[PDB]
Order: C-alpha cells, then structure tokens, then sequence
C-alpha cells in the first residue's frame, strides 16, 4: 500500500494520481513553500511495487526544504533620524529587541537572531524579549515574544570598557524556529570583502528614536560606507579615544541628516548584493556619537561569518 506519505516540513505534497489513494503506481509531487524555502539539491515520488514511496533517483528519502535568505518579497523603493517608514516585506529580517531597552537584530536562517553584544551587555550597566514578523510595534507585541534558548556573545567583546566596541556582536538561538513568510525572512551573510567598498549604499532599519518622537513603526535610512581614515580623523578630531578596529567600519557622513539613533543598535546594515540580487548583512549597528551628526560605526560582519556559522552550526 505504502501508506500516507511522510510530511515534508516547510513544504507539502500533491497527488498527481487520485488524491488520498496510496497504492501501487500512486504519484505525489513534493514541493517547498517557495520563495521562503527552496528544495535542497525532483520531488516526484511513487508508490513502488515494493509498497514503498520512491523517487526515481533516491526513493526511500524525501526532500529537504531549506530557508531562503536575503530574497525579500517586497523590496524597498529607491527614490532612525532621517525619516522614511518601512513597508511590510521590505525587511522581513528585522527583529525587535527589548532586553535592557529597545533594540534590533536580524533573523539568520530559521532560528537564529544576529545582533549587537552591547545590546545584551550594555556599557555602564534582564528578560530576553524578542519579536519578529512585523513592521508595527503594537503588532509585534501582540504576536508575542519568541523565547530564547541560547545566547552567544563573541569572545572578544568586553563590557567593562565603555569605549571599546570591538567584537560587538552576538547570537540568539530561538527556542523554536519560526515559519518564514513575506514578513519574516532571514538575511544572508557576506562572503566577499567588496561588500565594504567606499560609497557603497547599505540600509539600516530600526525602531530607534527619530528626531522628536518615538517610533511606533519600523523606519529605515540609506547610508554610504564612509572612508575609515576620514572617520578615524573626525573621531580623534573630537579627541575621542574610542576603538576603531579592522573588525569595524564606518558609514554615513557628518553632513548627512539621515542616521541610526537610540534604539537601532543591534539592527543590521543591509546591502543588496547586485551580483545576486540578494541582501546581505554587512554590518551591525554598534556605536557612534549623537545622531544627526555623522560617521556611525558597525561591526564588520564579514569578519565573524565563520564564528557565526560555527555557533549556529551548533
């Protein structure tokens, strides 16, 4: 008979033959919930005369539906202090954080939230509150928080040193993975050093603290990767002795009026890789000085990519 087909997590199967009938010559075609998930690599299985559900090439083994990163359904339009409110589906990876205070993160894979270490262990200092899958703050609250099982702060980060954000970056493993959708999708990780070329325009979305009021909805701003040197000057120019390592990078400009502010840290600096039309998280909103001013600092994710993979590789 073959019995009922195994259920394909994050995917489903359809009968090409008479529905519900699981006997010889029975034919079902498995499929993954695309574009949120993609089938690892043709989904066609039949009830073999051996009374087993088998695919021409494999058989005994059903497909695997893996999560798809950085390929949002409703991309941002080309034409946080600095304005503009994000639309549903623009940043399916944005996460809302409320540990010590409002913060942000980015969904990685299907059960990991990437964010800023300082977001967990602040300078001069709780319930790990995390929400995802929505633009409006009330809604994320109603949707409920997503319990956290593991917390993985990078080794280099140090909390006692209030002016050293080196290694600022952490990982949050959700207790239970989520179900991707047009409004909840992971972002990809960088892999080429070019994701830091000067003048490169990346995005920073968050529920920070805009100009004069609190933000009830996710907002975003586009910023260009700035020249380190210039930032390095500007920084010492104001006599700041803050750390600015190769493991960081700066963006924005002192003359820009758009910028991430109080509450956007932990959020991510997103770049739509033109080469693949997929969005990668090149940086983590780490620190700066004031807001509307200029030159913000972000953790160079590209340098922790391996560290991240290991932590979530389990």
């Amino acid at each position: 008979d073959c019995g009922q087909p195994r259920n394909l997590p994050n995917g489903d199967f359809r009968y090409t033959t008479t529905m519900g009938v699981n006997t010889y010559k029975a034919r079902i075609q498995y499929y993954c919930h695309e574009p949120y998930y993609k089938m690892q690599t043709q989904g066609v299985y039949t009830c073999t005369a051996q009374g087993i559900w088998k695919n021409e090439q494999k058989g005994e083994k059903i497909p695997r539906c893996l999560p798809v990163c950085g390929k949002p359904v409703n991309p941002v339009e080309q034409r946080i202090i600095g304005g503009q409110k994000a639309k549903m589906g623009n940043f399916p990876w944005q996460v809302f954080t409320n540990i010590h205070g409002r913060g942000g993160g980015a969904l990685l894979g299907d059960r990991w939230i990437l964010t800023a270490a300082h977001t967990l262990y602040p300078k001069e200092h709780a319930s790990l509150d995390v929400f995802l899958g929505h633009t409006n703050v009330e809604e994320l609250m109603k949707l409920g928080n997503h319990p956290i099982r593991r917390v993985s702060v990078h080794p280099d980060y140090r909390q006692d040193e209030s002016y050293n954000f080196e290694g600022d970056i952490a990982l949050l493993e959700l207790e239970n993975s989520v179900t991707l959708g047009p409004n909840l999708l992971p972002i990809c990780l960088p892999d080429n050093d070019t994701f830091y070329d000067l003048g490169l325009m990346g995005y920073v979305s968050g529920f920070g603290v805009m100009e004069e009021k609190i933000a009830h909805d996710l907002r975003f701003v586009r910023l260009p990767v700035a020249n380190p040197q210039a930032c390095e000057n500007w920084l010492r120019g104001k006599n700041r002795m803050d750390v600015f390592s190769q493991n960081m990078f700066c963006a924005g400009h002192p003359s820009l009026k758009q910028d991430a502010c109080q509450g956007d840290s932990g959020g991510v600096f997103a770049v739509r890789d033109p080469n693949t039309d997929r969005w990668v998280a090149t940086g983590i909103v780490s620190w700066g000085i004031g807001c509307s001013r200029g030159y913000g600092f972000y953790t160079k994710v590209l340098n922790y990519v391996d560290w991240i993979k290991k932590e979530m590789e389990e």
